[PDB]
Order: structure tokens, then C-alpha cells, then sequence
């Protein structure tokens, strides 16, 4: 139990809709400048859950469970800002009203984010169904800590993470430590609170590891993402969630999420079989 | 034996659009001959056209039987048209059928209309509007011991139910009739065969060698590639396909086709029978 | 004894509309007179005048009887105008009256309705907005003994009710008065009479040689051919025809008539009835 | 020695535009292999590439030769496509090449331009957006002794120079190649022949059995009719058009063909020559 | 002099106008989570131009000389697409009109064309003047170097950046070797013919060179930009054009546009004191 100033955050009302499965094409272009015909983000993926392989789906950019867009343009920026991983979501329309579900990741540009309901609850829901997230977590701090940053990460769930102070040092569970030259698209966003960026890693063996699932913690090297996303700095660390599908275009991959950042000599990332955000939800 | 696919690596989605009304730019429809008709076109809930009926012998144009499907806007469009797969099921998500369940029969290019076959006794409880759920699943199929037979376009499911033979690497077909490059029209150069169906411009079926056209049949389409784009010539290529909408009236138009499959000859036989009908694993 | 109709060949088909608003483009008519009038015109649901009532006599200028149907949008007026039929089935989808059931009485184009008759328990339960289904039924319609004799606009089930007889390769038709050419006026050019109605100009039903001429009236119209577009002048043709709205006030309008047959003098022989009107069979 | 025509009845209307950008709605150009290029495409002034170059051998999609001219907003489009013949007069009615002559090329649907050729030095003071007057001439065109023989498309001025003769009822026609109906894709179906081309599916010329095919090039059609729609199939009916855009790198498109002139093949006996080409009338 | 299909290449007209200074706010954060109210990118930048320094101004995403914008959104694609560094650009409109200039750079997101003319010329530029580039050099291939793509570079430009043919290897100057991990924004981008992307240096030192030049040639390590931008593979090396200023925020600085992409087996960056196109444009 690290101290935080859990008591001074405020709690409010995120709404979105279940968005539809988009494409701009029916043609997804490979690194090798090759055409694929295969489903995309967005919608409600059936049959791709938080826990599952990012890798060996027929599809791009996959977001797995159910898919939430803002209502309008205006409305992007506090759904994509304020839902933190682990936050509760609640159904307020269709036939699944009621149903409570997890945010398990966001991901930027189409602004999505992304949760889990039961799998009973799937086949009722219909695309356009109102979303109410209960977002929480933006602004926490840890008191004994503060050149750590955190964000993007539910209070509660922050603490099912296996985290440890010991020595004024913060363990940190992973399954992998990521090179900051394997992190591609979204470097450069204005805010790491805002969106993810891309694991361009083609198979799981390139990062060293025989898989890396939905919901994973992993640790990239020599990244800051106190502000905004991807700055490179010898001897940062970032902390982060891996939340969609492996990727067939250059510079693409499994989208991670940012939810711890600060110097080597503060967060020591340890190298763990299983580290699943699945596992405490 | 049965086909080894890559069927546990394929993503299944949820797919919106809403009933589509019946659809006329104009009151008139213009025939071959330079003549205007007045009849009935695209889009609506056809209440006495459906899937295994004739596609010939109505008075009518580019018909569409059962339920015409469109998107809520025009961003929806190319994944309704993409990932919407012949054979996946169809869920009624509004109005007095709600709950309702049906098949995709085929799709339509241009107005992008995803058809959809529910028992008769949904379709009088169905309004324009009303919207509709396409559990999509079948774009990146591949036969894994076939890798140069590319297949889209079909679930799974109903893909293993077309009669479809593996003997000596090669993939016999069932097929209603073969037909020649020449007498495709109509959407030839489309960007992708995924996402659209192209006409067979034949007047009469008679000008096919057969008595009768159905809407669900399954046929070959001679001498075109329908790997990427729509209707590449290629002298010894082979595309299977099903009829999805009716005969039309129009130069260049006639019933619709969406490809399921395509490669070479030296590896697709079309062999013609009697019958070859979705509507037999769908109605 | 019915004629050979190609019926089992026609498309049934969805068209869709809503219940249409009372529309005035100014508070004010302008009369023939050049005079001003504030009086009820066209749309709405009409509580008060109903298909089978003299198109006279009323208060009113381009009065619809019953409901009056319009498009969701621009881009459905032309399938809702061509392809709904007189006689067509007609389901109210939502509001209070959800589930009743009517028949097309007529259309009307410019702005375009189409209407219809329901039983009159249900108009006092209906709102404007209302979702409408016409299950659209007739266009296509041929008479294979009569290739010469165009149909259109009517659903062949009502059109087998009309009293029309075949006798001697003609086709005898009761109509309850025969309108001259001269006597056609707003709606003439259209370009095609499946999809509008036009007007009978005349300012009195005496003008017609009629004491009354109304809503639902089979009528022929001399000299005219409606085979494709509206109104094309021709000694010897011959179009049948339903009255459709009310009188008007204005210059060149009157009751309108939606075609339902043209030809040839030759083969439609249009016989004065004292009574020929489509309430007769709803 | 002219064929009869009724050229004194056409009407000459002023047809406008606007020069068109260069138009690519992705960067990627998608191959019949199902790999992508980035190459230049349709629109624009395309500074090297004109009539009676060869359609094939660029390192580009659907390029247009000369100067693409579009229309200054969606409901013009259909009479700047429908109304512009090849060979017409074309002038520019702004900016720095204000009062320069050019001819209609060609024309290309989908996108709805029109193609024209200035002398070379006209193109280096040319902007996309400067104002193009199309004098508008040829539709409505008919063969007064060859009724069953459609024309269309074409100047009629341009028309008498293209080598055509009559003798016995019949219509001798040069033409460089003679493509089988397969060969045709892309564009078969649209409305109207007189409103867009559509394009030969051949990746080479050799497919064709010619060592080249140019821009501006006369070709038969074989077994297809193109008197009011685009494309149909019929054994025996043959058209003429001339080539009108470069060859292509997506399955259905090539090189392609604003027709001309169709009928039967009792009456049109295209006649294959070393060279006929329009670029050789300017 | 390297076997081109320079032959095959087309040249077309791209157009756009001259773009407004741009900000979406008056502050930029910085990497230290500060907000700074300064100067960034469009317009006409009047003191800062390619061969000056990519550092040491008091600005964000500076753009040298003259930025450049489509007319609306729909002609961004091929502007940015199209518009290869060194082609010839023409002033259309404004008190310098008839003006030429030369592609420096261009820079994504916004979608800015960059643009050196000399500098009597800046002075009577104006936001809004009409801007014609004569786009060239999409399609370029080395027919000897098949696996050597090469691509956003005017051909004649490129015979001038010191490279050289020994032995089946590319031999080409640069300022700079960089390696992967220093790149940021901009990967992942659709295709590396159509955008920028940022070395993420907020000194030039970091880079290991006193100075960092707007114009400089560069290398990229272990990006592959044959298609899509950055991927990360190691062995490849992608050849790059500084194209504009360095910048405030987490994870941008100087951008670089690729005009070279293959393996490192195939091109042999050699670090030189100077390698810029301001030497060569003109
Ligand atoms: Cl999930
Ligand atoms: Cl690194
Ligand atoms: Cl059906
Ligand atoms: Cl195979
Ligand atoms: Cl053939
Ligand atoms: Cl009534
Ligand atoms: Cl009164
Ligand atoms: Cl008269
Ligand atoms: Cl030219
Ligand atoms: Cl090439
Ligand atoms: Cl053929
Ligand atoms: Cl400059
Ligand atoms: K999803
Ligand atoms: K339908
Ligand atoms: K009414
Ligand atoms: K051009
Ligand atoms: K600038």
C-alpha cells in the first residue's frame, strides 16, 4: 500500500456509445507493400477478450471486447483524457442496460476506448448503445514518490499490480522490457494521458518472448512519458498496459497504454512469467 | 476429409446498418433498347422475391430479394460491404421483429446494400429503418493446403456446406453454370472483390445454356481473376461466385454476383449440376 | 370472370413515409380573381372530408381527405410516389395507432403525398410524424390481351373490382363523367403519370356537365395519352382516371386525377355511370 | 465526298469547366498482383505526357493527357460529360493563357473530366482552376442514309476526317485494332454512352496483338452495342471509339475508350490500318 | 550517372496556396511539461531558410521560406504525394507572380509544401497567392539498384547529392548516422512518399554534430521506409532531407522527409562536414 493522494481525486461521468467496426479501406497495406482484406478496430469483437494473444488473429489493429466512441468531435478529448484502465463502465441503453464491464485500454486517433463486459452480455449489445464510464484516476500521485508519475490507471486496480516499495525503489512486475527503437506510431502525441503508442514488433520472439497478451504489463526502455508520448532519454522508464491487436503496416503493432513513468534508478522493472491486467477484474 | 482452414485466426465483429428503403432516382428505368419502363428497383423489404427464387421473369430491375441492408452513414459503408459474408447470421436489434434472426444472402455495390434472409413471418413485422446487427466473420479465410485458391466473401460455416472437394491438390465445385468472361458487366474494376458483387449481363438464362437462373446459386465465372479488384481477363483463371440479386433491364447490368472463390483452372473444377442453392442450407 | 394481367410477375415491395404536417407556403389563396383567401389547404390529417365526399364545397383549397403521407427525405419522394398504388395496403408503424390499417386513396405531387384512408376511429389517434408503411403493389401491371391498353397506379386487386368488362377486343369502362382535354390544367408535363396526379380545372362539377364530382370518382379524360409523360394532347386517346383532392381556388387547379389507364378510343369505350368511386370497394 | 448528316439541325451550346486539380484519393495505387505503388494519376495539367502518345510505358494510373477540365460543382457535371464531343473547340476564358484554343480529346467518367489539348506552350501559363468554355457540338448527330448506324461523341467536323467511307449500304472504318468484347471492363453498365468511356483490361498492348496502343487511337469494339447504355453484349454488333486515357495498374481498368460509333456488323466493317489516330486532325 | 526509368516518369501540376502562420494555441508545452508562447509553423517565415540552422531559434516546427497548403481537403493527398524536394515551383497570383522557386521539404499533419525562393521574392508574397508546383519524381526507380528504393526527390536534384555506383553499393555523403531509437513522430504514417518524420534531438550534440542544418542529408539506422514510415528492422537504412526546425515537445524535433530506403549491404552512408540541398537547388 504505497501512499497516494487517492482522497483528493475527483470521479465523474465519461459517456461514450459502442462504436461501429470501422475501415477506410477494405484493404490493409502490409510492410511489405502487399493488400489484405481483414476486419480492423472498432465494433464488438466477439471472439477477441482482454487475456487473449495480441498476436495470430486474421486482423489489423483488433480492439478487443466492446469498442466506445465519443458522440461528437467535442467529446473525444475528456473520454480519451479521463477513463483510466480498470475504471467501472455501466450500459444505460439497449438490452444489456445494467450490465457492468472494466475499461481495460484506450486508443487514439479513432478514440476508442475499450472495455470488457461478461460474455453473456455481448450478444445482446447493439453498436450506438449509450456508455457511462466512471472515470477515476487522472491525477494520482504517490506521496514518497514524486519524480514517479502515474496515470491513465484506476486507484484500485493500480494496487493488484504486484508493485512493491522496497528501499525507495518501485518493483514492477512485467512480462517483457521493450527497446525504445521497437516503439512506433503515436510518439509524439501531446499527452500520454490521451492515447497509446505502437509496439512495431512483427512476431513476439523480435521483443523476446513466445507471447504478449492483451492486458500485459511491460516495461519500455529509455522512454519518458511524463507529458507527451515517447521521448526518448538513456535511462527513463515507462510502465504501460498493452491493449489491441498486432498490426500488418510499418511501424504499427500492439498498442500499450502509459501508466507509470520516471528514472532507472526509481522503477525496476522485474521480468515476471505472467503480469495480466485480466487476472484482477 | 474436410478443407484445413485458418478458421480459429478469424476475427468475428459486429457489423450496423438499418433497413433500407426501395430506392428509384428516377420513376423510369432505361432498357437496352432505349425504352423507359416504370417498375419496381433496389433496396426495401421485397415481400414475394427471395433468396432460391428465380432471378429472372419480374417485373423489375436490379430487384433485391428479402431485406436490403445500408449503413447508417456513409463512413459505415466499406466495412458493411467488407466484412458482411454470405452466410452470417443477422440479428434484429429494433422495431416489432426485434430479436429476429436471418442469414446474409449477398451484397450489392454502388447503393452498398448487405440482403439478408428472414422467415416469412419476420418480414411483415419489419420496417424501414428498423436496425440491424451482421455478426461478420469469414474475410481472411484461407484454405491452408490451397494457398494459391483464394476464397472471401463466405462464413465458414456455409463454405463447408457447398459440396466443395479436395482430390489429387485440386478443388471440385458445384456449380449451376460456367460463364464466359464476355458476359460479366457491370462493376468490372471495382476496387476489391470483397467488398462488392459484379452482373452477369445475360437478357434470357438461355443465353447461359441453362433454363432457369436462381437468386443463390452458385456458379463459375470463366477466364476472370478476382484475387484484388473486380473482373481481371486472364485466360485460364477461374472465379466461383453467387447470384444475388435479379436480372435487370439496363445496358451492361444483369443478375449480380459475389466471387467466394478464386484462382486457377489447373486447380478449380466447376462441375455443373442440377442444382447448386444456398437457399438449401439457409431457408 | 377476370382480364389476363401479368400479376403474378409484380413486385411487393416497402415504401415508407410518415404522416405529413398541414403545409401553407403563405396564410393566404389567391382566387382566380385575383382575390385573397385564408382558408385550410393541403397535408395533415383531414378529420372532416374523407374519400366517397363531394371534391366541392368546401372551405378550402387543395384539400387531401384523410392522412396525408410525405417522404422521410427528398431522396425517397420518387420511389413513394411512383410505386405507391390506389388500393395498396397501408400499415400505421408507430404512435397510438400502431398497427391499424388503411388503403391509398390517391397521391398528390409537387409536394408529393400520398393518401390514404383509414377507418375513422383510428384519425383520432394519429399525429403527425407517424410512421407509414404502403406495401407497394402495381406498378408493372399489364393486361396480356391488351398490349395497346397501359395500366398503372392502381393495385390489381382493386382494379379487378372497377366493373371493367372485355367484350370484342375492347376494354368498357363505368366512369361517372368524361372530362375534355381543354378542361386539364396543372400537373400537364410532369414527366411521368405514375408519379403525380393533374388537375380537372373546372370551378363548378356543372362545368362538367355533373351535379357533383367526388373524392374516389372514376373519370375519363378525352384527347389526353398518359402512356408516359402527363397530358399529351392526342384526338383519339383516351385516359381512366380517380379524383383524388378537393377543388381549388387557383388559376389552371381543381380536383386532381391520378391516371390509372390510357390508350386508344379504339379500345376503351368509358360508359357514364351515375355512380363509379372507389369507397364503393375499400 | 461527304456521308449525309444532319448536321444544320445540332445545336452548338457553351459547355464550362474549370482546370482540375491533380486528384488521388490515396497515395497507394493498388495492382492486379495485390501490391501497391505510389505513382501520379488523374487530374490536372499533365505537363508530358499528350494525344498520340502511346497509352502504355508511363509510370502512372489512369494518366490524362493535356489538360483535365471539370466541373464547378456536382449538378454541371452531367452536361459537361454528356454534351463535350471530341474534336470540339475549347477555349480559355481565364488566367494568364486567356483566349488560348485547344480540342476536346477525350472524356473520362467516374471523376467527369473532360480532356484537351493546347499547343505546348500554352500549358506553362496554365493554373488549375482557370476557366474553360467548351463550344459544345455533336450530339444529336445522325447518318441520314445509315439509320440503324449511331454516331455520337464526336465533332462533326472531326467526324469527316476520320477516313470513314460509304459504299454498297455499308461503313468502312480505319482502325488500328479490333478488341473482343472480354477486353472490356471497367465502366460497362453506365447509363449512358454519351456521358463516359470505359476501359480495355489489357496490362500490355501484345494482349491486343499490336506492338502499341496511343492515345487518341481509333479501335473497335467487337460484339458490343453502345447505343444507349454502356457495354452490352451482343454477338455480331460492333463500335468504334477512340482511346482517351492511359493504361492501368488496378484488375478491370486499361486504357480508355469514348465510343463513337455503333451498330450491326453488316453495316460497320472496321478495316485495321498501320495508324489511325486523331492527334493527326488536330 | 545512375540507369533511371526517368523516361517513364510523369510530371504533373499540383497546386496549392500559400498557408497562414498556424497555432492551435498560443502555448507549447515543452518537454518539461512548461508552456512557452512562440512562433511555429506556416506562412511565410522570413528569416529562417534552408541551409540555416535547425536549432537556435525561438520557435516550434518552424518552416522555412514559404509553406504551402492544398485549396481544401480533399487535394492534400496528392499535393503531399506528389511534390517531390526540388521541383520547380511557380508563383500564380500576387505581386510575384511569375516567381519560381524550389520544394525544400514538406511536413505531414498540417500538410505544408515547403518552399525556397530567393529572397527579393519573400517580400511581395502574400497568404492566399496561388502556388503551382511541377511535380516530378514519384515513380523513380534505379534500374541497376532493383532493392534500392528512392522516392520524394526531384531526378535532377538527385544527380546532384554526390552519390556514387562502386561495386553494386550506393556511396551516399552525409551529415549525420541516426540511429533509430531518436526517431518519433510520424511513424507509423501510411506511406514515407507523403510526410515527414521527427528526429527527436533537442540539441544537435544528442546527435553527436555541433550543428543540425535545415536542408542536411542524412542517414537514418534501421528504419525501413519502403512503404509505410519507420518500421524498425535492423540492417536497413533509410537516406533523409532535413526539412524544418526543431521543436518544444516530447517525442518531435527536426523533420526529416526519405528519399532513399534500402539494406545496409546496399547503401553505405559516409559521414561528411557538409551535405545540403542549398548548395544544389538552383
Ligand atoms: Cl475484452
Ligand atoms: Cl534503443
Ligand atoms: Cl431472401
Ligand atoms: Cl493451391
Ligand atoms: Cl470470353
Ligand atoms: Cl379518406
Ligand atoms: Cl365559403
Ligand atoms: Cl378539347
Ligand atoms: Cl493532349
Ligand atoms: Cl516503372
Ligand atoms: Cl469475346
Ligand atoms: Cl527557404
Ligand atoms: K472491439
Ligand atoms: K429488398
Ligand atoms: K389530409
Ligand atoms: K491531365
Ligand atoms: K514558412
Amino acid at each position: 500500500h504505497m501512499r497516494t493522494n487517492k482522497d483528493r481525486l475527483v470521479r465523474i461521468s465519461v459517456v461514450g456509445e459502442i462504436a461501429p467496426a470501422k475501415m477506410r479501406s477494405p484493404y490493409s497495406v502490409t510492410t511489405e507493400g502487399t493488400v489484405r482484406v481483414i476486419p480492423v478496430l472498432g465494433g464488438i469483437t466477439y471472439n477477441v477478450k482482454v487475456g487473449d494473444s495480441a498476436y495470430g488473429w486474421a486482423g489489423d489493429h483488433v480492439e478487443p471486447g466492446v469498442s466506445v466512441m465519443a458522440r461528437r468531435k467535442e467529446e473525444e478529448i475528456p473520454l480519451m483524457t479521463l477513463s483510466c484502465i480498470g475504471n467501472e463502465v455501466i450500459v444505460m441503453s439497449g438490452d444489456a442496460k445494467g450490465s457492468r464491464g472494466f475499461v481495460t485500454g484506450k486508443h487514439g486517433g479513432v478514440n476508442h476506448v475499450l472495455v470488457h463486459f461478461e460474455e453473456e452480455v455481448l450478444g445482446k449489445l447493439m453498436v450506438g448503445d449509450k456508455i457511462l464510464i466512471k472515470a477515476w484516476g487522472q491525477g494520482l500521485k504517490l506521496l514518497d514518490h514524486p519524480d514517479v508519475k502515474v496515470m491513465n490507471i484506476d486507484p484500485d486496480l493500480f494496487e493488484k499490480l504486484g508493485i512493491q516499495e522496497k528501499n525507495g525503489k518501485i518493483h514492477v512486475p512485467v512480462v517483457a522490457k521493450i527497446p525504445a527503437h521497437m516503439m512506433g506510431s503515436g510518439i509524439g502525441a501531446s499527452s500520454s494521458a490521451s492515447t497509446d503508442y505502437d509496439i512495431m514488433a512483427s512476431n513476439p520472439e523480435d521483443l523476446g518472448v513466445a507471447d504478449l497478451k492483451l492486458g500485459d504489463i511491460v516495461a519500455i526502455q529509455d522512454h519518458d512519458n511524463s507529458y507527451g508520448v515517447g521521448k526518448y532519454r538513456k535511462g527513463a522508464v515507462s510502465i504501460g498496459v498493452v491493449v489491441h491487436s498486432a498490426c500488418v503496416s510499418a511501424g504499427h503493432g500492439p498498442g500499450v497504454v502509459v501508466i507509470m513513468t520516471g528514472d532507472e534508478s526509481k522503477i525496476l522493472p522485474e521480468e515476471v512469467e505472467r503480469a495480466n491486467i485480466s487476472d484482477y477484474l
